[PDB]
């Protein structure tokens, strides 16, 4: 049922997921707690709703799941300043997701 890149997308996302740095990612920011996020991040995304995007088969490639974890990232560099928390993890994040991917021999075409 699944592409050939599945079981590698389900691991590296359940890596994310389960990284010390991954709390502020895991779930969609709640508009009632945070009323200016929606006006500020157009596009947003967070690693529930790219685990649900992947069952969906919307990931067929690599390049198609990193750019939904690269607005993750860059959502939360932009609404964050520079130097903060949350800024760092992302960063932090980041830096690892790329880590697991490059541990991929297949994946060894990709480059941040």
């Amino acid at each position: 049922r699944h592409g050939p890149n599945y079981n590698q997308l389900l691991h590296l996302l359940n890596d994310l997921q389960n990284h010390n740095s991954a709390w502020p990612f895991l779930v969609p920011v709640n508009r009632d707690d945070v009323a200016d996020y929606y006006d500020v991040i157009k596009e947003p995304m967070d690693l529930s709703t790219m685990e649900s995007k992947l069952e969906a088969d919307q990931y067929l490639t690599p390049e198609d799941f990193i750019r939904d974890a690269k607005l993750v990232f860059d959502n939360c560099r932009k609404y964050n300043n520079e130097s903060t928390p949350y800024a760092k993890s992302a960063n932090k994040l980041e830096k690892f997701m790329w880590q697991q991917i490059k541990a991929i021999p297949e994946w060894s075409h990709l480059e941040p």
